[PDB]
C-alpha cells in the first residue's frame, strides 16, 4: 500500500504476507457473506490499484463472482471516461483513464505518482469504491433465501429468530412481528407501537 | 488507529490484520460473555470511529445484538445533538454531529483532524463510550440464568460454586451464604460477620 | 528484497521467514492452479534475482515443472544477449548478461548495484517477467480438463457450472450457453443478445 | 505499556494483541499453577495500571479468584492512603490515591504523567506488586495437595518423586529423605550429611 | 545476524525466534532433501559464525549427519590455515584462523569486527560456503535410490515420472527417454532430436 | 533484553511474548535433550539477569532440575564473592555480588547500569555462563542410557545406528566399530585406519 514512514513522507510498502493470507482465508471460509465486505475494505487500507488486483487475483474459487466483478468494474471505467476524457509532457503526470484507475493500463510508478500527488488523485479509493459496489451486487445475489421465508419456529427462541431475520436482511440490504410465531406475536402485538428491539426481545424471553 | 510515530507526531495507521482477526475470533468463541468487553476496549486502543465500525461490521453472527447496538448508538447521537447543536470556513474544522462521532456522516480525514486537533476533540473515545454502554446492555440481556438460581450442589466444591456465583454476578452487573449448601452454610454462619472471601473459602475446604 | 528505509534510502533486506514459508505452503496446497501466479508476484515484491532463485529453489516437488522453467528462463537469457551484447573499469558497474539477470553468474552485490542505480537497471523485475511467462506456460499445461468438456449437469445449479467454466477458462487463458443444460439453455436463448453474466445467473436461479 | 521510542523519549504504546492473547491462554491452560506468576510479570513489562486491569478483566473463568484479588488490592489501597494522605493547581500533577494506583479513579492521561515524571512515580510497578502479592495468596490456596502427602511410590523413580515434591513445595512457598521409599531412604541415610540434590539423585539412579 | 539499521550503520541483531523455529521445523519435516539447502542459505542471511553454529546446534536428530559436517568443516579450516598462516596490537584486529571463521575460537565481538570492517573480512559467508559444501555431501549420501532405478510405470502418467526422475537427479547433482515406458518411449523416439521437455510432456499427455 | 536502537544507543526492551512462548514450548517438547541448550542461549540473546530468571521461572515441570540449577548457581555466586569481595557514593554504581549477577538482590535499574557501563560489566553473560554450566550437568544426568549399551541391531541400518551413537555421545559429552554388528564390523575392520565417517557410512550402505 501507501503508508506514512516515521519521518512524515508518504511511501510504497510491499503488501504483507499476513494481509495476503487473511483475505484468501476469509473468502475460503465465509464466501460472500455480507461481513466479508468491511473485512476487504480494512485489509486493503492504503492499497494501490495493483494491491487491489493482487487481492482479487489470489482467489482461486468463485470465478463466476470474479467475472461479474470485471463486468461491474468495466461499466464504472466507461462511466469514468464519459466524465473525464483525456488527450504527455516530459517527466510530467498524465491524467488517468478508467483502465488506469483499475490498474490494467497503468504502472505501479504512475499509481504511486497520482496517490502521493499534492493534491493527490486518490486512484486506490476510487477503484475500491468500484470494487465494493460490485461485491455488494454479488452478496445480494448469493443470499441463500428471502426475508419472506424467515418465520419463527413454534419452538424457536425469539433471539435466534431475530438473528436469522437480520442476517438475511443484511445480505439483501413489524415484518419482524408478522413473521413471529403466535405465542410471541401475541406479546409483541400487546407491547403497542414504538417498542425498541431490546424491549421486544426482553418481553419474549 | 491514531498512534505516536518515533519522532513524536500523532499519525494514522492501518488497523492490523492481527487486531482484525483477534476481535472476530473472540466474538466467535465467547459471544457476549462479560470478559469480551475489556477485550474490545483493549483491541480498539487509539481507534478512529472508522476503525470502530470496521470491528463491529466484521461480525457475521449476533445480528439481533448488532441491531440493538445501532438503536443504543442512535439514542446517544440524538442526546449529543441535544447538547451540542451545529450551524463551513475554507480549510477550517467543522464541529461534529452525533452521526459524525459514530462515523456514518464523517470522512476518515475529518476524524484524523478532530482527534489530532490541539486541543483534540476525542471522537474515538466518545464513540467507544457509546458502543461499550450498548455492549453492556447486551451482556446483561444474554446472561443465561439469574443469580437466584445459583445454589451450591450438595456434592459441589465451594470454590466451583463461588466461580458460578461471581460469573453470573458479573454478567448481570451473604446471598453467597444463603445459596450455599447446608454443610458449608453451617461453617459460614459460624465464621461470624466481616469474614473475607479467602477466609470463607479456606474454611469450606 | 530492496525496500525503502524510513530515511528514504533504497537498501537490501533479508527475505522474511514468513515470505519463505508462505510461498512453499501455497505451492504445497494449490500446485499450479492459476491463482498461484499473482501470489508469487506479490510475495516477491522488491525481490533481487537471488531472492527469486531462493523462492524457486525452496520447492521440493514439481521438478518436471521447475526444469521447464529453467528451459524458459534460458530461452529468455539468449534473447537478452541477442538484444544487448557486452564487452571492466575499476569500481565501475559492468552491464548485465542474461545469466546475470537470472542471478546465476552475478553477485548479490552487483544485483543491489543495478537495482539501486540512478537510473536503475531493474534486473529483479526483468527476471520476474521471465519467470511469470514460464509459470503461465506450466499452468496451461497442468489444467486437468478442456473447456469443451465443461457442460452443466442436468441437476447442477447454474452458478456452480459458471464457476467450473471460468475456473477452466482461466487455467487455459455464448460457449457458456452452448454448454448449459436444456432447461437453462432455454431461458438464456430467450434472454436475447447483450445479456450480462449477472442477468444470465439471476434468470437461471 | 510505557516504552522507549528509538529517539530516547518514554511514550505510551497500545497493548499488543499477542500479549492480550498470551495471558488469557496461559490462564486457560495452567490456572494458578505457580509458574503463571513470572509469566504475568513478564507479559506486563512496562504496563500502566490501565494495562494491568485489562489483563485481569480479560479472564472469563476463575471469578472466585479475581474477587479475592479485588479484596487484596483494596486492603493495599487503604494501607497506601494510611501512609500517603492527599488534599489541584492548573496544569499541575495531583498526588495519587490507592484507587488511582489501581487505576479505578485515574485517567490513562494521569497514569502516563506519573510514570514519565522526572522523577517518576512508578504507579505501574506499585500496582503490579499489589496484584502479585494477591496472585501468590491464590496459588497457595489452589495447591491441590499438601507436602506431607508427597511420598515416593515403592516403584516410582526417585527423579519423578523429587519433581512432585518441589512442584508442591513451590505452590505452598531431609523431609525429602523422610518421604522417600525404603530402598532409596536406605541409600540417602548412608550418604551422610551435606549431600547435594545432584548427588542424592545420582545415588538413587 | 548483521543488518543495516534505518540510519545506514551495519549492526548486530539477535537471531529471531521465527528464524530459529523455521530451521528446526524444516529439518524435522524434510531431513536432507535437496530443497532444504536453499532454505538454510535464506534463513541464515547476514549470519555471524555464532548464528551459523546456533542453527546447526539446535538440531536434535541426524547426529551422524552433523558429525560428517564437523569433519568437512575441519578439512576446510586446515586448508584455510594452509593458505593464510598467522603470527596482537592493542585495540587492533587480529587476522582469523580456520577455527575463528567456524566460530569455535573467536568471540561474537571479533566476528562483528571482521564483518563490519572497511573493507570487511566476510567470515559469515566464508563459513556458510564451508557448511553448504558439507550439507551437499550429506544430501547426495541420503538420496534413497539411484537415477538408474527411476523407470516409468506401464500405467504411470509421464509427468509424475519426470517428477521422480528430476527429484532423484537433484539429490545426486535422453536417459529420461531410455527409462520411459514403451508407449511413451515410442512417441519420444518419433519426436526427433532437440525436443524441449515441454514438447516431450505435451506429446505424452 | 538490552539491544541497540536505530540511533546507536544501548537500551532496555521488554522480553517478547514470542521468546517467552518459544522457551516454555521447547522445554515442554524436548525436556533436557542436549540441543535444548543452544536453543536457550539463542532465545536469551542480550538478556538481563531479570530476563534469565523469567525464562527459568516460567517452567512449570522439571522442578528437581530447576532446584539443582539453584544449587549450581549458588556454588558459582560463592566462588564469585571469593574472587571479588565488596565494601555507596550518591548516584554512583555499586560493584555486584554473586546474588546481584544472578538477579536476586539487584534491581533491573542496576542491571541496565552495569551492562550499558563504559566499559560494561556484562552481568547477563556472566550469569548465562553459570546457568549453562548447570543445564549441562542436568543433560548428562538425564541421558536415558550409556554409550556402552549403544550396539547396532543385526538388521539395523548403519546410518540409524550412528545417529543413536552420536545422540547418546552428545548427551554425555573405534568404539563405533566395536559396537557395530558383525557384517558392518567386517567391512569397517577392512577399511584400515584413518577412515572418515563419510567413508565408513558409504562402505556400509
Amino acid at each position: 500500500p501507501i503508508v506514512q514512514n516515521l519521518q512524515g513522507q508518504m511511501v510504497h510498502q510491499c503488501i504483507s504476507p499476513r494481509t495476503l493470507n487473511a483475505w484468501v482465508k476469509v473468502v475460503e471460509e465465509k464466501a460472500f457473506s455480507p461481513e466479508v465486505i468491511p473485512m476487504f475494505s480494512a485489509l486493503s487500507c492504503g492499497a494501490t490499484p495493483q494491491d487491489l488486483n493482487t487481492m482479487l487475483n489470489t482467489v482461486g474459487g468463485h470465478q463466476a463472482a470474479m467475472q461479474m466483478l470485471k463486468e461491474t468494474i468495466n461499466e464504472e471505467a466507461a462511466e469514468w471516461d464519459r466524465l473525464h476524457p483525456v488527450h504527455i509532457a516530459p517527466g510530467q503526470m498524465r491524467e488517468p483513464r478508467g483502465s488506469d484507475i483499475a490498474g490494467t493500463t497503468s504502472t505501479l510508478q504512475e499509481q504511486i505518482g497520482w496517490m502521493t500527488h499534492n493534491p493527490p488523485i486518490p486512484v486506490g479509493e476510487i477503484y475500491k469504491r468500484w470494487i465494493i459496489l460490485g461485491l455488494n451486487k454479488i452478496v445480494r445475489m448469493y443470499s441463500p433465501t428471502s426475508i419472506l421465508d424467515i418465520r419463527q419456529g413454534p419452538k424457536e427462541p425469539f433471539r435466534d429468530y431475530v438473528d436469522r431475520f437480520y442476517k438475511t436482511l443484511r445480505a439483501e440490504q413489524t415484518l419482524l412481528v408478522q413473521n413471529a410465531n403466535p405465542d410471541c406475536k401475541t406479546i409483541l402485538k400487546a407491547l403497542g407501537p414504538g417498542a425498541t428491539l431490546e424491549e421486544m426481545m426482553t418481553a419474549c424471553q
